[PDB]
């Protein structure tokens, strides 16, 4: 598809709307909300190639991705383009990492037990995604590199930010990894009314007015799902990212499973042109 290659090679973005009214808050620390089909979970698009690459040996994943893992430099460029030197920032990404631990092939007859990759992992989304709001004061921008677009928590989190700031953009940069479902939120033009209501709620729970890293855990914050319309506008973005990832990961899997049984094959070659 030409939209896949356009997105990988130029980037893509969505503008999200401003919601005067903050949803009912109910921060809870420990466990994140579950992915669900109501929140746009699509296991064939978002997950199935990830399960294939999980099941490979990490030594082999390392080899077949050596030449296409670049240093992720998307936040540095975002700073530059927005002539920042201001802005509060958080990075929940796994910069220059793809897998969490060395692991052998999972045998054919064994079904996958946990996600070893930093891809489509809703558990990466820890409560420090709201760390920038504590040391917020008078900054024009709140920039967050998200680690995933998978699951319910990342959508509920963008819904909160969309009441806190009047201009919220979700994007994925050319100089991010297109092996991973990371993205950047750029918010600007804060709305004190709700920043204050949010922080009051959060502080009555953590019972501290400054950040403690012990609170960098998984979390849930909303109860009632969000307006279907909002999920759908998010998916306008995440669908395009997962569609690009799906092709990327399909080339990789085809290469790693080629009859050639070598790293020089038609799929590996096409994957290099795509990403570099």
């Amino acid at each position: 598809m030409d939209e896949i290659v356009k997105n990988i090679r130029e980037g893509t973005h969505v503008l999200l709307p401003f919601y005067e009214t903050l949803p009912e808050l109910n921060l809870s620390l420990g466990k994140s909300p579950l992915p669900s089909l109501e929140y746009g979970a699509n296991y064939f698009l978002q997950i199935s190639r990830v399960n294939d690459l999980n099941r490979m040996p990490t030594d082999m994943l390392k080899l077949f991705t050596h030449d296409i893992m670049l240093p992720e430099s998307d936040l540095d460029k975002v700073y530059e383009i927005l002539k920042i030197n201001d802005a509060v920032v958080a990075d929940l990404s796994a910069r220059n990492k793809l897998f969490k631990r060395e692991r052998d092939a999972i045998k054919s007859n064994n079904h996958l037990t946990e996600n070893n990759l930093y891809i489509s992992d809703y558990k990466m989304l820890t409560f420090d995604v709201f760390r920038p709001l504590f040391d917020f004061v008078n900054e024009k921008y709140c920039i967050i590199k998200l680690p995933t677009l998978f699951g319910r928590g990342v959508i509920d989190t963008m819904r909160i930010y969309c009441s806190l700031f009047k201009n919220v953009r979700l994007l994925k940069c050319v100089s991010d990894s297109w092996l991973k479902d990371s993205a950047i939120m750029v918010a600007s033009d804060v709305y004190k009314k709700n920043l204050d209501l949010f922080m009051s709620h959060v502080k009555s729970v953590t019972k501290s007015s400054s950040w403690k890293d012990v609170n960098t855990v998984q979390f849930s914050i909303l109860n009632d799902p969000v307006d279907t319309e909002f999920i759908n506008k998010f998916l306008e973005f995440s669908n395009r990212v997962y569609e690009a990832l799906y092709y990327v990961h399909s080339l990789l899997y085809s290469s790693m499973t080629s009859d050639s049984k070598s790293i020089e094959n038609k799929h590996q070659r096409r994957l290099v042109k795509l990403l570099l």
